[PDB]
């Protein structure tokens, strides 16, 4: 149908918007602490602590498979990156501190993307 195509045009444009958002969020992590999954070879107990691991490479695979239906699902994944880190790592670690800074700095980007997604529909 003509409708399913118009739908697919918007999903593709949402994917296009979310890709830009993802790049902006990931620039707030210059140390690349959140770039890749936590290694289960190097942290073998990780899944006993964190039940839904997340990282920017994993979010990027989902994004390019147009696996995000709306901004809310995307934010959920971003929030996992942050909240997992803040549980697993203690307050006085470079890791916890990197998460706080990413949360704080990402807020501004996410605030405007919400306005943009409501605005462009």
């Amino acid at each position: 149908s003509m409708e399913q195509v118009a739908m697919e045009l918007r999903l593709t444009e949402l994917t296009r918007l979310l890709r830009s958002v993802l790049d902006q969020l990931q620039d707030k992590d210059p140390a690349r602490i959140f770039a890749q999954p936590v290694s289960l070879k190097e942290v073998p107990d990780y899944l006993d602590h964190i039940k839904h691991p997340m990282d920017f490479a994993t979010m990027r695979k989902r994004l390019e498979a147009q696996g995000y239906k709306n901004l809310h699902e995307f934010e959920e994944d971003f929030d996992l990156i942050i909240d997992n880190c803040m549980k697993y790592n203690a307050r006085d670690t470079v890791f916890y501190r990197a998460a706080v800074r990413l949360r704080d700095q990402g807020g501004v980007v996410l605030r405007q993307a919400r306005r943009e997604v409501d605005s462009i529909g």
